[PDB]
């Protein structure tokens, strides 16, 4: 079992217990032409993280972890959008409407796609997910039983979203969860690293923070 | 029907598809010696809230709306109790110690009771819940599905573990949420103020947010 420091106290895992779930990395959310920078976002502290979490996903690969991508995505015809979803926030062009890289948050459109740099290879599972938390209306957690998983590094973006919602259910359904700290970015830094402290405090209410250099010392 | 002035902008519902949802206003989170004083807590400043959530009960049973308490319990042997959600962290007791209000974090037991003051009354639903997510391995969402609910108005404690969790799996799940701003309480001031930002951020991402006193004047 291979142990390295963390906050609140060191976390351990054995490699095939273990896999590296890497939610949300989309064009439309981390490009310039996007979608995030069309609704006025600074999508730069996203792209910054992009070369740390290859090299999570290159670690993770080579240690023989299993390796789970995730899209937050709907079916094109938005069967699985709820209308408050697509309703909130008044928005000028909204889910399914033609933006920047095609429909907004739509199964199959260049926007919708992972980051050619993070693809998913062969032997990979990919989760289309209808909302923000990774088990909602997914089959994850019955994929990751099957592969008698108990531990997950965490990694993606936003931190305050995706990230701490699919940890969040995680933690309920008894998973070892290790979020890599500086392989998650929010849009505003009011939220990235408040975030990452709540999860780890009261003793590790939700799970573990490190970065990337401690887990690459354990490995 | 009800329209409400709320942040990031004016929510509307109507109390025939509208619940109250209270979130873990129980002993082992308010009072010295259970399960938040285990983690290491200063319990104190979640007892501030009670008469605001206690006005905000009042109003929901006046408008005839569905009433929801929740409760984060585990059945007396533990069999719904995660072995890393009993191992974490150092408490000066775990979950099933016995504390100075019983077994801690166990149905039955004094320590684990809403708060008399807040406590349901015939025709209220009461869930039981063995993580922090309300949703998570309860019949919430088929409970308030067969009622035809649609809205939620959401309180208690605290703020950035359960009533978050809760609210981020209501939005997933298609529910338009308004948090009662004042009827939330942290540990963590900071938690409970920069909690309350994120859920309304990005023109609602996860939904509203309001003090009881625009609630009381929309009714």
């Amino acid at each position: 079992m291979i142990r390295i420091d963390a906050t609140p106290y060191p976390y351990q895992f054995h490699p095939r217990s273990t896999a590296l779930v890497v939610i949300d990395m989309q064009r439309d959310f981390i490009e310039e032409g996007g979608f995030g920078s069309a609704l006025g976002n600074d999508v730069r502290p996203l792209a910054a993280i992009v070369p740390t979490v290859a090299a999570l996903l290159q670690l993770a690969r080579e240690a023989g972890m299993l390796v789970v991508h995730t899209r937050e995505s709907h079916l094109p015809d938005l069967s699985d959008c709820p209308r408050s979803k697509r309703l909130r926030g008044n928005p000028t062009l909204g889910i399914g409407d033609v933006g920047p890289m095609g429909r907004i948050l739509v199964q199959g459109e260049p926007g919708n796609q992972i980051l050619p740099q993070l693809a998913p290879v062969e032997g990979e599972l990919v989760i289309d997910k209808p909302g923000k938390g990774a088990f909602y209306a997914t089959d994850l957690h019955a994929q990751l039983q099957e592969r008698r998983i108990t531990h997950l590094l965490v990694a993606g973006v936003t931190t305050e979203v995706s990230v701490q919602t699919s940890m969040r259910e995680a933690n309920d359904r008894g998973y070892e969860c290790l979020v890599i700290e500086d392989a998650c970015a929010s849009y505003f830094p009011d939220f990235h690293r408040i975030t990452l402290e709540m999860l780890t405090a009261q003793g590790g209410i939700v799970g573990w923070r490190t970065p990337l250099a401690q887990l690459q010392a354990g490995v």
